[PDB]
Formats: C-alpha cells, sequence, structure tokens
C-alpha cells in the first residue's frame, strides 16, 4: 500500500481523493490530512482514515479539532500552521502527495514534497502559474515524480508517451516524437453570443457553466477561457512545451479532456466523464490503475463531437495569458492575481464581464517588476498586482 | 538503422512503407523486397532502394526481373517461390518484417518471422482470422513481437499500456487496469438503409465506401461490417481479450480509429486522417516516432463525431463473426473462407447482398473438421470452406 499525506483534504479534490482510497483500502494508507478550518469534515475523515497527522492552518482550529478528536477516542496527532503542513509533505514513511491547497499557502507545502522527492499528485495547478521555474528546476534536482491532477493536464500525460511520463517537465518533446500537446476547453456559456452582448452579461448568466457546474469564479474564467489561459501557461513548464508545440481547441462537449499529436500524424487522446475521480485516481496508481467509482463513459449517449478555433476577439483572456507567458513569470502571477480581483469584482457586479480582461490587461502594463527568484518575490508581485487590480477596479466604478 | 524485409512490397501498403522508408534514409535500410508478379514495380523500387534480394511468386516473373535488374546495373539477387519468402522473414541480420502478402499466401511467410523471433509489421489479417491461436502461441514461444499494422488493431496498441505493448496476447488486461477493448467501424454506406431494402443492393452501392476509397471486397465487408467481425476475432487474440472485454461501436465519420476503456474512467483513443503511413510508421518506429508525411489533422475541417450501437439485425456477419470465434480456428477459418467465396459472388452479380451473411451461416453450419494444429490444417479447412460455398452459390443461381 502507498502511504499519502493530503494537502488540503476537506476541500473538493481532497473529498474525491479520500473517495477513491476509500475504494481501494488495501492499496492507499491515509498518513497525513491537512486543512484549513472546517474542523467538523477534518474531525470525519480523522475517524474514517485514521491518519497518523491532522494539520490545521490555526491554532484555534487545531485546540477545537483536538477536542473533538479525543472527545472520539481518536489518538490522531494535531497540529497548525504553514511548517507542520510542510513536514506532513516530506514525511520520511509517505510515497505520494496529493497537493491540493490552492493559492499562496499552497506553495511552500507544495515544494517542501518536491524536495523530499515524493510522487506529487499536482492539483494546486495553479502553482506552476507562479513558480513554473522554481517548481521545475526543483523537480529535476531532486527526481520528484509529477503528476498532474487537473483533467486537461491528466489527459495529456496519459496521451504523453512513457520517456516524458517519467521524467517530466525536464524531458525533450520533439525527441520523443511529439509534435504538440493539444489543450480543450468548452468555450464557456458565451461560446455563440454576439460579441455585442458580451458586456451586458450577468453574474448568473456567466456562472452557467456549459456541462457539469462548479464555483462561480471558476466558471467566470471559463468563460473568458482565462482558465485554458492558465492551463496553458501551467502545460508549457509542466511538458517543456514551446509557443509552437501548444495548441488550444475549442470543444463544446468536453468528452474529449485534451490530446497530443505525434510525428507520423498520430492524434493520442483522453475521454471520460467530468468527474475528478478518474484523473485523480489515475495519479495515485500510476503507472497501474484502480477502481475510482466513476462509471463507465456511453458512447451512445454522447452530444456529437465538434471542435473550434479560440477567437481572440472574443477570449482576450486567453491570447492575454499567452502573452504574459513570454514575458515571464513576473507577469504570469500578475496576470493571475489581477484576474482574482477583477473576476470577484464582477461577480460583485462591480464591473461588467468584459471589463475583466481590459482590467487584466491594464494591471499587466503597469506592472513591469523583477522577475521572482524565490516564494517571497512571487508573493510581493502577487500583493503588488492585487492593489494594483483593486485600485483600477475602485477608480472604475466610482 | 533497422534491417528490413517487405513482404508484399509492390501493394498499397508496401508502396506506403517505401514512402515512409523514404522519408527516412538514415532509420530505416531494405534488405529484401518480396512481391507476385508486378515485376515493374519490383524493378522501380529495386532501383531505388538498392535491396540485397528480391523474390518473385515464380521463376518467370523472376527471370524478367533479373535480367531487368542487370541491364540497369542493379546488383539485387533475384529469387522466386513461397520458400524464398520465407527465407526473406527469417534472415539472420534482418530486425523488423513488413508482413503485407494477404490470403492464405502470406500465412507461412509471416510464421517464418515469428519463428525467428524477429518484430514483426502485422498487415495481413489472414493470420490472426485463421491462425490466431496458432500464431499466438508460436510468438509467444519466440518471444517475437507483434506491431499491428491495420488502423484499428494499431490505434487500440498505441491506447494500450506499455507492459502489454511489450508482451501482446502473453499480457493480461485486467491486471494492467484495462476494462475493454473499443473497435469501431464506419456502419459502411448501408448505415440508415431500410432494413428490406438492404436486399435490392447492387455491387456499385455496395462499393461505396463512407469516407475514403478501397477495393471492392473491403468495401463489401465493411458494408455487411464483416471487416469489423474479422478485426473483432484478430482482437481477442492479438491482445488476449473476452467476449466482456470487447466492445464495437460504429463511427461514421472515421476520425477515431479505436479505443481502449480504463478501469479508472479514463478512455485513450488514436485519432488521425484516413492515410495507412501513419499507424504503419508507428510500427517501424516503435518505441519511438518518425515523420511519415501525413498531414496533422485538422480539428476545425471535421464532420460532427458520432458513435451508435451496431444491429445484428442490420449487420448479421459481425455477430456471426462473434459466434464464429467462440468456436474455434476451425469456425473463423471457416467464416473467412466462405466470405470470399459468398462476396465475390456478390460482386459477379450472382446473389444478394443479403445472401452473403446467409451463406456465410449455411457453409459453416455444414462444417465438420474443427481445431486445425498446424498452417497445413488450416489451409485444408479453408479449401473445404470454399468448395461448400461455391456449391452454395451455384445452387442458388438456379
Ligand atoms: O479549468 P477547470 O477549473 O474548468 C477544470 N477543467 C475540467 C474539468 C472537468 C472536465 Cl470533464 C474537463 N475540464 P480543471 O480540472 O482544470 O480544474
Ligand atoms: O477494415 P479495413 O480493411 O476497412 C481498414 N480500416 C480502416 C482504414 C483506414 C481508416 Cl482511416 C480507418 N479504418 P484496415 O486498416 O483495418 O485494413
Ligand atoms: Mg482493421
Amino acid at each position: 500500500g502507498k502511504q499519502l499525506t493530503i494537502l488540503g483534504s476537506t476541500g473538493s479534490i481532497g473529498c474525491s481523493t479520500l473517495d477513491v482510497v476509500r475504494h481501494n483500502p488495501e492499496h492507499f494508507r491515509v498518513v497525513a490530512l491537512v486543512a484549513g478550518k472546517n474542523v467538523t469534515r477534518m474531525v470525519e475523515q480523522c475517524l474514517e482514515f485514521s491518519p497518523r497527522y491532522a494539520v490545521m492552518d490555526d491554532e484555534a482550529s487545531a485546540k477545537l479539532l483536538k477536542t473533538m478528536l479525543q472527545q472520539q477516542g481518536s489518538r490522531t496527532e494535531v497540529l497548525s500552521g504553514q511548517q507542520a503542513a510542510c513536514d506532513m509533505a516530506a514525511l520520511e514513511d509517505v510515497d505520494q502527495v496529493m497537493a491540493a491547497i490552492v493559492g499562496a499557502a499552497g506553495l511552500l507545502p507544495t515544494l517542501a514534497a518536491i524536495r523530499a522527492g515524493k510522487t506529487i499528485l499536482l492539483a494546486n495547478k495553479e502553482s506552476l502559474v507562479t513558480c513554473g521555474r522554481l517548481f521545475m528546476d526543483a523537480v529535476k534536482q531532486s527526481k520528484a515524480q509529477l503528476l498532474p491532477v487537473d483533467s486537461e493536464h491528466n489527459a495529456i500525460f496519459q496521451s504523453l508517451p512513457q520517456p516524458i511520463q517519467h521524467n517530466l517537465g525536464y524531458a525533450d518533446l520533439e525527441q520523443n516524437g511529439v509534435v504538440s500537446i493539444l489543450l480543450t476547453g468548452s468555450g464557456g456559456p458565451f461560446r455563440e453570443t454576439p460579441l455585442r452582448d458580451l458586456a451586458t452579461m450577468t453574474p448568473d448568466q456567466a456562472c452557467r457553466h456549459p456541462n457539469w457546474s462548479m464555483g462561480r469564479k471558476i466558471s467566470v474564467d471559463s468563460a473568458t477561457m482565462m482558465n485554458k489561459g492558465l492551463e496553458y501557461i501551467e502545460a508549457r513548464w509542466l511538458f517543456n512545451a514551446s509557443a509552437s508545440q501548444m495548441e488550444v481547441l475549442i470543444h463544446p462537449q468536453s468528452v474529449i479532456h485534451s490530446m497530443v499529436r505525434y510525428q507520423d500524424g498520430s492524434v493520442l487522446a483522453q475521454l471520460g466523464e467530468p468527474d475528478m475521480r478518474t484523473p485523480i485516481a489515475h495519479t495515485m496508481a500510476w503507472p497501474n490503475r484502480v477502481n475510482s467509482g466513476v462509471k463507465p463513459l456511453d458512447f451512445c449517449k454522447l452530444s456529437a463531437l465538434t471542435f473550434a478555433a479560440p477567437d481572440y476577439d472574443r477570449y482576450p483572456c486567453l491570447k492575454l495569458a499567452m502573452e504574459a507567458f513570454e514575458q515571464g513569470q513576473a507577469a504570469t502571477t500578475a496576470l493571475n492575481a489581477a484576474n482574482e480581483i477583477t473576476v470577484a469584482a464582477f461577480l460583485a457586479q462591480q464591473i461588467r464581464f468584459t471589463d475583466i480582461a481590459a482590467l487584466n490587461l491594464s494591471v499587466l502594463e503597469k506592472m513591469d517588476m523583477r522577475e521572482p527568484q524565490c516564494v517571497d518575490d512571487v508573493l510581493s508581485v502577487d500583493a503588488n498586482a492585487r492593489e494594483v487590480a483593486r485600485k483600477e477596479v475602485m477608480r472604475l466604478a466610482s
């Protein structure tokens, strides 16, 4: 059995991950769980998976969790703080780490697992957006095995050749016969909407994700294709791909999750249901497979599969992301930060749907900062981008 | 780099493989070309690739080739006969042999390559349709590597995990996380045709293969779906799959060439242009890749992709193939042979389109002899099934 520590175990990814171990108790053993302040869910997971440690990101939560565990008779050792999270990610005993702590808080714990040479199940896919160079370098200098969890990068991973799967990031694409990586996205709810109407779209309309449902923030990123922009940035880093080795394709049905084009003309693709348990189960079991609880894709109950090229006038964020990648990590993390501010603003009805792209671009222009050399530097750029975005949102709605 | 013998060089497959060689002079060198009576093509191929040997069906063709090669300075030595063909597939300094001689012929030549433990680029269905067990047991003894060239089987191979690829037939699908093999076909020209009208379809209507063009016989097999039936028989032998590990889907557009379903819900697929140089190049270069001259497929210029379950009322030949497999190599060899007779009879306007499946079944019901122990035994069953089929055709033509 493989032992693991789950960074951000109470979130959607963590729960799905735990569902997978529940489907394969013999194969997986939970050594440590780390979360934020959701004490109630953490108690249940502790009582259900018997981890050696449980870490909350706060003293009040740790004590409150420690009280309920003992009241229930559990002997799980409780801890709190970022440093503890990092220790769990580096436990001598654990084989793989599910990195699901989103945002800046997930940076160091994920980095800690990389240096420890663990097998990383990268769910915190946004960390490559800010620390792409830092992370891939650390990955190569420790031989840690990266296994992308997000649906798109996972599909690509599965469609990639073995020599690349192992040595992910520091492997040569052209040398393994790979022509390009085909990143796919639904195009959002405003795929066929008249451009002239994009400015009047409402938060409710923007949050109607085409197929499956998800958070409001990630729904809007899907409508602006900023999510495809961030994933593009991540892919480049994760698969050592150039601009000419990347292709973005709209696929409304989202049956195909992404593909890889090969030298001889072949295109390999991964398909399935929109259940995160599939990519998650894939990474956990790699190089083998395990039951994930996800039902088999029924090809007789599918909508006709179509494709199309992304129109940049309709998705400026997508072009904006590609441009930032060429600009550097300072640009990508600023774009990410700004977008986080403008999307929240749009959702709070402070700005129009179309202002998201305009304001994201405006923040990038004003930035012009020194490429971060460490996480703390990444943090500063981020902090500076959010305030610039906040000011623009304010001077916009004023 | 790779030394190779091409069995059936003057055919479609053969010319395509030479084109791939022309695209990669540094990685492939032709040692021997084998063909039937097309000396004109053989001369051009011999002149362009300077093989060591070249063999034709008989002495007359050989004599003419030898003299024409001498006249133009070629030093290639000319041979003739089946034994000479079998010897070329077993040349000690040969790494791969493209097995493209079809029908009962080619059986011994491909088995000769398997018997010499070489890498076989299998472009001959007869082998697995008639000698499925014999050949798979044979590659198991010699440890020869089978690399499937036909579009569907190649696609499956590409979508199978590495451990299975390096141990065909010998590997266990379940232990490697594979739930099933998804074999796809166009459904032919009569996919939406009213069932009662199939009895009146003409040779010309049947020979209108949906997407690209091909021989009349192969076109008829796609119309009756006997082609998928035979491929169903091969797939089970080649990948060691049981009835429940096989699925046959109709995909009209033929962009997806086949797929494989995994235990976690993932479905891997191979897509591309309808150009045989892709799978041929794939096999020649395995485990690596090489350019094939084939253009990358344009996802923005495709028809919506669809799937549907094949109805046995519409495709009795398919079900008949599945039943034949259960009965053994005698049944499949018998089915294959009867079908060649009934299709030719239909093309000659001797029987109705619907008479193909009807007579195929009838001959199977009259075949006694079972499970052959060697190629000679299969040949004998083949010969007997053809006679029974000819009689039933003649009896029907009155
Ligand atoms: O980019 P998203 O957050 O929308 C999500 N993408 C997905 C999700 C499900 C399916 Cl079926 C296809 N793509 P991601 O996995 O990247 O977080
Ligand atoms: O079964 P067929 O002989 O018709 C042929 N099948 C193909 C051919 C090309 C494409 Cl694009 C898809 N399927 P096979 O490769 O099996 O001989
Ligand atoms: Mg085939």
